[PDB]
């Protein structure tokens, strides 16, 4: 049967994970190659832990530390910016940011999917939230790199 | 607490703003950057205008007048279409009709919404349905500009 | 009325539509070009078929059996692959990923649907099934004629 919880957060699981595969293909910078295709190959670990309630795989904090620490060592690069970021500019921030959209609706869906499968591991969703932020910064990155600047809708603070 | 119709709305607006970013990096066209740029800064308004009862902000007329106007001023450049126009063509357009989908997802989805949160602003579903007609106008003239006739599923009306 | 289950499946398969139309944009290839062209059409015809309940058209086998034999063909060219496939690779490979996944979501949605309209002709979905399969099978050429290796989360399976 499908249209079940567990069938429509793992088809949120691929929608996701094809974004990341075209980010990948319109990105040139092999730094960001390499930690988008290690989050592919983890999505696909998230998909077997929901699938096997956290039987075959487990996501753990060790998941969500890397996603954070490479989150910092992008931010370094970039510097502070000012909130909000309008999403865009280089086509290379431009196509990050709609995963990090994408990812955000994966988000918030696996939110709504607790409720129906309260089983699912906590980690997942705190792994989804991780992701949108490296996504953000990279995308911050990325318009650096293109020596494009950020559009911002000023709401007072900077990160 | 997420999964709230109100951060789902934000999420929807996000999704859409990252797309019309991602339109704006793919389009050569100064008129319709310019365009579009302000789109993006209007979704940041509708957002505050959402998340504040529109205290902070209040969408109005003239914000749907001015998305008119320029849908107007585009079709005067493609001249007369037949309906239905099937989505693609040039990269340009093709991105414009993505972007006028997900704009069209929103707008079903914000008249869910406003069932559980009925004191959102009218004026809102009125600017996103003004802006679908906007985006669809300019990938007619995108097309145009890049010597690229219409596919047409037709059904005997024109526009 | 908007929101009705109508509405929003004409609205998915829009959506849907769309990205094929931005799918075909991005891929130098006549045979691609001309099958997913005939599937942007066909969308129209499933569109009729919901809106009158397949009184003005009517999805049927021999829909469904052109989406198998040209999803065959492709495969013919690509040869086995190994399961699963991590999406990705050529930005054409990437973009036809991201397509997939998005007609795996309209057929999530339509087996929804068909819960508040059980009038909705069946083979719709199948044919949509059909669809993410023949697009699997497209990524996978578009790879090999790009010279590109697939990348592998690894299940035991190939096809």
């Amino acid at each position: 049967g499908k249209d079940s919880p567990l069938v429509n957060f793992l088809g949120d699981l691929d929608e996701l994970n094809s974004f990341i595969g075209f980010a990948i293909s319109k990105i040139p910078w092999e730094d960001m190659k390499k930690d988008l295709e290690r989050v592919q190959v983890e999505l696909f670990e998230i998909g077997e832990d929901l699938s096997t309630q956290s039987s075959k795989k487990k996501i753990d904090e060790k998941y969500v530390k890397w996603l954070e620490e490479r989150t910092v060592e992008y931010r370094k690069e970039s510097g502070p910016v000012k909130l909000f970021v309008i999403p865009g500019g280089s086509e290379e921030a431009s196509v990050l940011h709609v995963t990090r959209s994408v990812a955000r609706r994966v988000e918030r869906n696996a939110v709504k999917y607790t409720k129906e499968l309260p089983e699912i591991n906590r980690m997942i969703i705190v792994y989804l939230n991780r992701l949108s932020s490296l996504l953000f910064a990279m995308a911050l990155v990325a318009n650096k790199r293109r020596n494009v600047s950020e559009k911002i809708y000023d709401i007072g603070k900077f990160w």
